[PDB]
């Protein structure tokens, strides 16, 4: 029998666009998304175990895979429950995956800076505990080294206060980077505001790129160059893939839809 | 019997915070949110009718009430299905409501501008088809008139391009307003950027307020004064109220948690 439900556990406190894309495909088959909220760290596993034991959904969507995620083992020990992970293939261990390509995106951003003559750049990244942290760092280190570009990074907690603090630090230590890439839009904006208050012109003295795009980047002063992921289409593909698994079709891993570097006013030749 | 599900139909293409708050309360009772997506205008009613006919959820959450919303009539003709609306009480016609107070918020923002000596202000609002459009306009017109303040408004579609266009228009027509209130954060940011490009200093020449708060306002240049709604707690209260209805308890309308005007650098005395 079918419940016509897909399970998703969210963390308490991007996702909206993913849910819109998922819904655009689930509606075609009169499916619904069943959403629960994990308030703690082992809470998600407990909810998933309940769903599996009761057969309360037809498939599970796994987001934000960490290194050694306890969910992979859960799914592998329960192959009668379809699941799909949205992650780099290196983190999913054989489970059906809609694959991101952070290493590719890293290259696209760095080559854009290289073309503009940047030789000293920095990244303001998220927490080191993210499953994509080591993929991104390895890509940035390899590409920058191979292009003879100086590279430094600082970790933050995604808040504008943290992005602001990191930017102040990068702009105060000689030799000052001429471009900074931020792991989210809010920190790129906070960093641009820091540069402006400091009298560091964007983009004349400092280029800025946001990893991730939103209306915020369009509204900024100046508008911020962004690596844009097609989250809507990713969501749609994810739902289609889970429906295939539910239908009993074999599903090879699928690359997520291509990203695009949207060039705006915040990147320009290096000072 | 109980399904332990609450139904929510979202529109294709705030809500994330609401869902976090809802989940914080639903998890206490092992309830889930069942989410579907309306792709058209009469799509929502059809989904709701299906849920009602099959008893597939225990209660329905109604958001974004319009004037003469076809959902009110649906719910009233189906009182065996618990529901809760998040709206001004004037739009819900006796249905259990978690009540917003846009007129109160309007007063708080306008009094803040009055204290700073503003005598000519403007609003960049959303579409006129919003159910809260006439409540807000009536409040702004009454309060401004009664304080002897000149007031004008322009309608937009919530995009930064639309907010930018509206700001250019307001700043180009004499007498230029000394403060602009925007119906969302992205337009307040887009408007602040327009003022900066134009050489209109914020806040020295122009004060800006965002109706709605987010990290974007904290990250702006300068940070943007915002009317902040407690969406997390609103979500939590909404879930608790629907659970009461499901439990068979009588539920009087409830005011939503108090909003707060967070004063930041973008408001100052009038030029």
């Amino acid at each position: 029998s079918r419940t016509r439900r897909i399970g998703l556990v969210l963390g308490y406190d991007y996702i909206m666009r993913l849910i819109s894309g998922l819904g655009s495909a689930l509606e075609e088959r009169d499916y619904s998304l069943l959403v629960r909220m994990s308030m703690d760290d082992d809470d998600e596993v407990s909810i998933l175990e309940d769903w599996i034991a009761t057969g309360n959904v037809d498939a599970l969507l796994l987001l934000n895979l960490e290194i050694g995620d306890p969910r992979i083992e859960l799914m592998k020990n329960n192959p009668q429950m379809p699941c799909l992970a949205l992650a780099d293939s290196s983190l999913t261990s054989g489970l059906p995956t809609l694959m991101s390509d952070d290493a590719a995106a890293s290259g696209t951003m760095i080559r854009h800076l290289a073309l503009f003559g940047h030789k000293n750049i920095a990244r303001v990244a998220g927490p080191e505990e993210l499953g994509h942290s080591y993929i991104r760092d390895a890509a940035f280190s390899e590409i920058t080294t191979e292009l003879g570009m100086r590279y430094r990074c600082l970790h933050t907690d995604y808040t504008p206060e943290s992005g602001a603090e990191a930017t102040k630090r990068l702009l105060s230590v000689e030799p000052r980077p001429t471009a900074i890439i931020y792991d989210n839009d809010v920190m790129a904006l906070a960093g641009e505001s820091v540069a402006s208050v400091k009298g560091v012109r964007v983009p004349e003295d400092l280029s800025i790129i946001s990893w991730g795009d939103s209306f915020m980047n369009v509204a900024a002063h100046p508008p911020i160059t962004a690596l844009s992921r097609n989250i809507l289409e990713s969501g749609r593909l994810a739902a289609q893939l889970m429906l295939k698994l539910i239908d009993g079709e074999d599903v090879e891993n699928v690359e997520e839809p291509p990203y695009e570097l949207i060039e705006r006013a915040s990147t320009a030749p290096a000072a």
